[PDB]
């Protein structure tokens, strides 16, 4: 640690405080996360090899004094701040599409290595001046916001898979378009019920096996599904079709990152430069 000079606190991650810091040696500016079980050390070590342009690079892992520090590449802004900053005007559709495409490329990569994020949220999607967007805190999982949590997690599924990340990204996609959180639940049941109220209460017809799930209750209220035209106006039909697929109840039916990349929505994708005030 003596090799780093703390510049400032850039948030309070789920595991510890994250600091912008300077390598007293190389002079490199990095993000320093202060989080040990051998399993954790080994798992984290694996993440160091998981390199991709849309994944925040984990530079080094430092274990000392039974303490654990993760040194990451530093990015100046996150999607939440950018969304807040662009609230009056909204993020231009072409930039939303570019960001969604890049994130799907990142997910496609991680997923192909059997690595899940599990906690995707605007705060952990980092952006730069070049129009790039990157997933932060990938593989780390293996008040905390429930807004992006997939229904199978909320329903007590113990062995959920990659589809949970597609669900979270579908929620974030909707939020970028509408400028309002899709399902801002403030408790597990409120989260579940917000999802039901919009997509309809799931049943054996649309989600075979849902009624047997651990936290499923026959006493759940039965709400009708709403039309996406009401959910994310004025997103075009291509966008709404993609969204509807990323939000399928059945994790097995939910579109994969790979398939999502081929969706017609991305036929005209480009890479705009955002306007960032750093
Ligand atoms: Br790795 C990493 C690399 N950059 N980075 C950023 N940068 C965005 C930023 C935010 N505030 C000031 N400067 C830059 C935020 C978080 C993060 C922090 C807290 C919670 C979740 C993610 C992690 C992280």
């Amino acid at each position: 640690m003596e090799n780093f000079q703390k510049v400032e606190k850039i948030g309070e991650g789920t595991y510890g405080v994250v600091y912008k810091a300077r390598n007293k040696l190389t002079g490199e500016v990095v993000a320093l996360k202060k989080i040990v079980p051998s399993t954790a050390i080994r798992e984290i070590s694996l993440l160091k090899e998981l390199n991709h342009p849309n994944i925040v690079k984990l530079l080094d892992v430092i274990h000392t004094e039974n303490k654990l520090y993760l040194v990451f590449e530093f990015l100046h802004q996150d999607l939440k701040k950018f969304m807040d900053a662009s609230a009056l005007t909204g993020i231009p559709l072409p930039l939303i599409k570019s960001y969604l495409f890049q994130l799907l490329q990142g997910l496609a990569f991680c997923h192909s290595h059997r690595v899940l994020h599990r906690d995707l949220k605007p705060q952990n999607l980092l952006i730069n001046t070049e129009g790039a967007i990157k997933l932060a805190d990938f593989g780390l999982a293996r008040v905390v916001t429930l807004w992006y949590r997939a229904p199978e997690i909320l329903l007590g599924c113990k062995y959920y898979s990659t589809a949970v990340d597609i669900w979270s990204l579908g929620c974030i996609f909707a939020e970028m378009v509408t400028r309002r959180a899709l399902f801002p639940g403030d408790s597990e049941i409120d989260q579940l019920f917000r999802i039901f109220r919009t997509l309809g209460t799931p049943d054996e017809v649309v989600w075979p096996g849902v009624t047997s799930m651990p936290d499923y209750k026959p006493s759940f209220p039965k709400w009708a599904r709403q039309d996406f035209s009401k959910v994310v106006p004025p997103l075009d039909e291509d966008g709404r079709s993609l969204l509807s697929q990323m939000l399928h109840y059945d994790p097995n039916k939910r579109i994969s990152a790979k398939a999502a990349l081929a969706h017609p929505f991305f036929q005209d994708v480009t890479k705009p430069v955002p306007h960032l005030r750093l």
